[PDB]
């Protein structure tokens, strides 16, 4: 019983045994673990605050799409769909090391859970800017005419990149100091197997919103404020960590 | 080399690929992947160096080894991708034995390691390679050890180890010295000694620690032994991640550098 984290540690291993993962992707995803260890393993008020502003801002969205790539194909594949429908977004395959075989792997992956989902990014045809091509080939109904993306557990420059091509840009990471979390419009420090069906429920009981009141939320939301917070509960929670003592400690806090 | 000798992240990102290579050469399991990730954070929060509680880990560690009946280093896949020359050169400096220990086993990657470690030492002994004993509470058997070498330790080195098993030798009575980089890990609680430093800096550093205290009484090295406090030493790795945050933070953080 660290059973959740060891879990998730076959689910990204498995990951790539089913063509899905890249290497680099693993490395990825302990990289997280290391934050989600310094943030306590929960989802924190900040990035309650944030998939709150975030859900609001993708409801009220014309063309919202959520990326998808590897990792996120091997940790919430049914989670990720829920949570597409639950906002009546667009579902795209969008990854760096992009590969045939791989995508047909997380195609596949996703038809599991539900065999009649629309997936994007099949056959992308179009490019972002400043990129290179097999990382930056997006699909002409997907991210390429949306007004707002979610590109979770990314590298920090297609992000940017999003963003200069006017894209508004959700995200979900835990690190909170990453080039893509310093450059989002919206940061959720979380790890996504929390985040995403947390954003689901948002999903579902904040459609009962008024438009205004969903504007109001958008409006009032500050991300660098938010990122701020982020630090700050971390490093207090260093100091009472240190206060108190860890050697021979059998649990933190 | 995929990328250029200015790079400001040139050595993290060599070590990338070493990481990358070792797993592909039957080396480094899928999980030690994984870890290496768990590694860079922590060590980009840390400042990629040996900081001074660190090097106050690995003065008392060096002691502890050079007074040591039976100190064993423990070799696993990722050290053997990444520091295969330094951990042969520690062990031989120590006089202990090195022990190839893995969690994910397999006769298969026993043999890439073993090869590797000799490309660097032809006639190098290695324990390890068919271990009979076994640790008390593991599940196991990836808590399974040879006779000569952990079963008969008094002192161990473990190197990015898994949680149980850290715990699980010191319940045996053994007293473990740890290398990770992440002091929040159950192992890091648990040892007897953490050092905080990625390995390829710690292996080469604590070579020339025991090459410069091998001189040393066995008063002066009892002296730097009972000084030592693991928990202090703890506290000040967290103080310090603490205040690099609030370093790396400061202009604020959102857009962008």
């Amino acid at each position: 019983p660290r059973y959740w984290s060891l879990y998730y540690r076959e689910k990204i291993i498995e990951g790539m045994e089913k063509g899905m993962t890249a290497k680099a992707g693993l490395i990825a995803h302990g990289r997280g673990e290391a934050f989600d260890y310094l943030i306590g393993e929960r989802t924190i008020e900040p990035a309650e605050r944030a998939m709150r502003a975030a859900v609001a801002k993708l409801l009220l969205a014309e063309n919202p799409v959520v990326s998808v790539n590897g990792n996120v194909a091997a940790l919430v594949p049914k989670e990720t769909i829920e949570l597409a429908r639950a906002l009546n977004a667009k579902l795209e395959i969008n990854l760096f090391y992009r590969t045939e075989d791989r995508v047909k792997a997380i195609a596949e992956e996703l038809r599991k859970y539900d065999p009649e989902i629309e997936l994007l990014g099949i056959n992308p045809t179009k490019r972002i800017p400043g990129l290179e091509h097999e990382r930056g080939k997006v699909d002409e109904n997907g991210i390429w005419k949306a007004d707002v993306v979610v590109v979770p557990l990314e590298d920090g420059d297609r992000t940017e990149a999003l963003v200069r091509m006017g894209k508004f840009v959700i995200t979900i990471d835990l690190n909170p100091l990453s080039r893509s979390a310093r450059m989002a419009d919206i940061t959720i420090v979380d790890n996504i197997v929390r985040a995403y069906p947390r954003m689901t429920e948002l999903a579902r009981e904040m459609k009962d919103y008024s438009r205004g009141e969903l504007i109001r939320i958008i409006e009032e939301y500050d991300n660098g404020k938010t990122l701020n917070d982020v630090l700050l509960h971390i490093r207090d929670r260093l100091t009472k960590l240190a206060e108190g003592g860890i050697w021979r400690k059998k649990q933190l806090d």
